[PDB]
């Protein structure tokens, strides 16, 4: 019933950037956000991931974990304002990329009840689109019949810390195949308690 | 009920004069949030035109809207809109401008006419709402049966359609305008009919 995300109105004023609230799906809460990252910040995250990863599935699963520097600290501070959870609960920015004919099957961001990580589980996600995708790559929620299309600098926030578990399961989401171009995203996954 | 009128796949709609962004889709009934629909200048011009048209207690501003006279600007915008909606501008009612001050809203309603209306014989099938300014606080377009809201953002738009065979899908397009609590909200609408209109 109550959400972690606690922002009314049309903008979120962070210390260094005014974020636009574009659309909300109210329960489970999914929010499309504009002006989250500058174009330069998007390009820098992509550059850092290419440098960090210089036959696994890192690019499409766990993501390139960026080493802490001022850029990551700056962005993590901003997104802590958006998500209403301290950056100390975040896993840190992870960069994923999908080429033509790559996708991800619909899944939950939270860990399974049996899981090693389930004792301090994820509670919310921010997905930041780092580039424009020529065709495909939408983030889709199949139990809600909702999709969000990539747009450079925008993001989708969603949360899954409800007492009613069915609300958490409604956040099942996949990445539709890229059919032209490429898709780059950054994620911040945040835990219930502090992380590392 | 299965197919939609809106027929655009991918992430952009390339019109003759502007690339429109597809931001988000609620799939059925179809509601699409669109970016880059109107330039900043076009938004400001439409607001100015409506002020000119309206120049003693009638509710034109919050109901039917200022109907802009057909000129170069309205024809250009209506052509662009026709590409987005996949329905010729000849089916449109023409751009109507509405504005909401603090503590003004609209109760959730359907855009299509009721069965009893003379207008139901050539009913509305789809709507485009274009946000012409930024709204300091409030003013969201909300769909209460779907738990979806779209917040005003200058130059963006919300498209939705209600020409399904299953009437329950059309009824899910019930939508309202939440009160403005700070600033003011300006919108342009294009309502499209099944057949040609005037």
């Amino acid at each position: 019933e109550q959400t972690i995300f606690d922002h009314k109105g049309n903008v979120i004023k962070t210390e260094d950037r005014e974020i636009q609230i574009i659309s909300k799906f109210e329960e489970p809460l999914i929010v499309v956000l504009g002006n989250v990252l500058s174009d330069e910040e998007c390009d820098e995250l992509i550059e850092l991931s290419k440098s960090k990863l210089a036959v696994n599935d890192i690019r499409t699963s766990s993501g390139a974990f960026l080493d802490d520097n001022e850029l990551t600290a700056k962005i993590e501070k901003r997104i802590s304002s958006i998500m209403n959870v301290p950056a100390s609960h975040g896993e840190g920015l992870h960069i994923l990329n999908y080429e033509v004919d790559q996708q991800y099957k619909a899944h939950y961001d939270y860990f399974a009840e049996h899981s090693r990580s389930a004792a301090n589980n994820r509670i919310s996600t921010l997905v930041m689109y780092l580039n424009d995708v020529e065709e495909g790559g939408e983030t889709f929620f199949p139990k809600l019949n909702l999709s969000v299309h990539p747009r450079k600098g925008m993001a989708v926030y969603f949360e899954y810390f409800y007492q009613d578990q069915s609300l958490n399961e409604l956040t099942l989401h996949g990445g539709a195949p890229v059919t032209k171009g490429e898709k780059w995203i950054a994620t911040q996954w945040v835990r219930r308690g502090t992380y590392k």
